């Protein structure tokens, strides 16, 4: 005969979602070209038009240097297995500075100031065989069972 | 006349960057010292600085408030257990140990104490100030 | 009688114009001292004072550290010998971040993320022995009959 009240926290992250209000920088005058590209994995840039003035980027691969992350956008995204994807041939949102959540696929935190390194297809891992001159911002979390890493980002 | 700067006090207005979700560890912080990030929380998200210890990275450097911090001294200074502004990019003002100007674009060392005895470069700004010898630091986030 | 219409494009950029709205940084508090400055080419500091805060600049030279380039501005400029230039003993509009068309003297299009080497004038040339932390931004373009060249910079 007693009442009852509850209590429930969010989540505090999402793939792909920028982390707070800090210094950030968009590319969004890119095109992307040869497949789709995951929200939360980084890009490698092919060309860039001499005269036109779009640049061409796709997922990352082996031995090739990452220029940003995708970011999330709930008009520009189209939606595909079971998540956000930039398709072919349309303008994608590139973030090329400031403090982002990234897919990762290691299993131990991180330490703060620390190098990131990549895997072949674009997500952080410890092990990794790219690297980067990004470093770790501290923040490591899960939302339902997909691990998300924070990762500072500046200029090549 | 008036004084030309203080410690701790930004020097331009170009692009900066000021950390206002920091909170000092332990210890008391000078404002215009250098400070490093003992632990970074993961889901909290607040960062615990403390003066720059022996054979450790510098993170950034203290700046002036009149409202975050009130002391009785003459000179500011950063309470253990309170909020903390910390700049991580920008020109700032700080605090020296040395006597001479070195040459503009140096790469600059950081003492013992978060000094600048004899990674963050000169930017041209060398002062004296009450005896304490200001200079000007170019602060850049990687 | 046919009638007949016409059509014609306008050119992309002038040297020494700001590329586009991206992150930048514009350093005002300078004066040129010893000659004139070419609007598009790259300037050296030779004392920033301690206590006044001015810093004195002029045309780059063999065996120094370039470190910014000037951009165009319609109250700021003299106009002498049939273009814009920065006369001696003015204030000059310095940048020293950000992406900027600068003057050039070579006769191959860059390739993007390269480094950038510059010759003992000023300007931009692919076999130039001045080395900078620059990189190529992908532009490239020709106004009438003068060269020109997209290029970012990072804050030295």
């Amino acid at each position: 005969q007693i009442n009852a009240s509850y209590q429930r926290d969010m989540a505090i992250a999402l793939p792909g979602m920028v982390a707070d209000t800090s210094k950030y920088n968009i590319d969004g005058a890119c095109v992307v070209n040869e497949g789709d590209v995951l929200v939360g994995a980084a890009v490698q840039v092919v060309q860039a038009q001499a005269v036109d003035g779009h640049k061409l980027v796709k997922a990352l691969t082996t031995g090739t240097t990452p220029y940003g992350v995708a970011i999330r956008s709930h008009w520009q995204t189209v939606n595909a297995q079971n998540q956000m994807i930039y398709e072919d041939g349309g303008a994608i949102n590139v973030m090329t500075s400031g403090r982002v959540w990234m897919l990762s696929k290691s299993t131990e935190a991180p330490t703060f100031g620390s190098a990131v390194k990549l895997d072949v297809d674009g997500q952080e891992k410890s092990d990794g065989t790219i690297e980067t001159t990004w470093t770790y911002a501290g923040g490591w979390t899960k939302y339902k069972d997909i691990q998300l890493v924070e990762v500072q980002l500046h200029q090549l």
